[PDB]
């Protein structure tokens, strides 16, 4: 019944749990199913099956008790994190039943077109709900380490979103000290440099998926974690000197002198001084109202996109940003 790799192979009609009737597909190679559940009138789930083996099984449970955490501290559901309504063992695999969504931000996109993006709008409520996101994931001690469009939802009127996937969440006091955290397009300056991150890194991921909401496009598609910092260093310049000195993969950026070292057959280029040459608001960019509240977006992803997590706009300060406001 089981992969090789661990995977389970799903068959359309099967009941699980002897009460949720799998109809359809959203996801496969941990496999996400929709399902119908017989014991509460045909109502419908989201059920992700666990991969087997043996490291997928303890990033299972460990999305378990987060999921667990963060729905207990949010009793009326007013955060916008991702309901767990119960899990269940399936031929071994760890079952987790989720409240059904419609589709993913990356999804959505696709349907928008070819780097359109979602109206201004939209934009707001979406930020507005992956800061209140933020704000129970730091009332908790819980990293996300994943904020990108393809683990945000959104219900079938596209009007309320939920921050899915907690397989590769982490706890604040845990300090793995890792450059390859966080999807590399939406990873932090503070996780590649090797300095002591904590709730900020999930702030500039929602910074990264806010740019991409909009335009369409992702902001810094870097090839490699080099790449990473020289886009980040395009659009704020180059990192402070009390930054670069903090970290531990400071060696493999920088030299003695704190220079950057940029990588283009190795090809290496020493970088004194980074001019910021990327124009937020000349890629953002109709009417009078709409082009205000663009300016304004534009204000709190520069606010955001700071290189110094401690010079970071913090989650409360981005809910009374005047973008979300109005
Ligand atoms: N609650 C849900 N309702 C409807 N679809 C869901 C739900 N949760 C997940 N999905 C779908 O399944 C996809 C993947 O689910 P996910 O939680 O990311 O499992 P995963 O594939 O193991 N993790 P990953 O692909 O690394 O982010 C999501 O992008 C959705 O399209
Ligand atoms: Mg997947």
């Amino acid at each position: 019944w089981t992969d090789a790799e661990g995977y389970y192979r799903v068959n359309i009609g099967e009941v699980l749990d002897k009460r949720y009737n799998v109809y359809g597909y959203t996801g496969q190679g941990s496999n996400v199913v929709r399902a119908r559940d017989n014991a509460r009138a045909n109502q419908e789930v989201a059920v992700k099956i666990i991969r087997n083996n043996e490291l997928m099984q303890k990033t299972g449970l460990k999305e378990l008790e987060f999921l667990k955490k963060l729905n207990d501290a949010d009793p009326d559901d007013k955060f916008h994190c991702l309901r767990l309504f119960r899990h269940f063992y399936h031929k071994q695999h760890l079952c987790l039943v989720f409240e059904p969504l419609s589709m993913n931000l990356r999804e959505v996109l696709k349907k928008y077109g070819k780097d359109v993006g979602l109206h201004i709008k939209a934009v707001r409520s979406y930020s507005q709900q992956l800061f209140l996101a933020l704000k129970l994931l730091k009332r908790c001690n819980i990293l996300h380490a994943d904020i990108k469009p393809d683990n945000i939802l959104v219900n079938e009127s596209k009007t309320i979103l939920k921050l899915c996937d907690f397989g590769s969440a982490s706890h604040v006091a845990d300090n793995d000290i890792t450059p390859y955290l966080v999807s590399r397009f939406y990873r932090a300056p503070e996780i590649i440099i090797g300095k002591s991150y904590d709730y900020g890194i999930d702030m500039w991921s929602v910074g990264c998926t806010l740019y991409e909401l909009y335009t369409g496009k992702i902001l810094f598609p870097g090839k490699t974690n080099n790449h990473m910092l020289k886009l980040a260093m395009d659009l704020k310049g180059k990192m402070p000197n009390k930054m670069i000195r903090k970290g531990v993969f400071k060696d493999q950026h920088f030299d003695q002198n704190l220079n950057f070292m940029y990588i283009e057959r190795e090809k290496v280029t020493v970088m004194s001084t980074i001019n910021p040459t990327k124009d937020l608001l000349a890629d953002l960019i109709l009417p009078e109202d709409q082009r205000k509240k663009v300016h304004q977006l534009k204000d709190l992803l520069d606010q955001i996109l700071m290189l110094d997590p401690a010079k970071r706009i913090s989650i409360n300060q981005a809910l009374q940003h005047a973008f979300i406001q109005e």
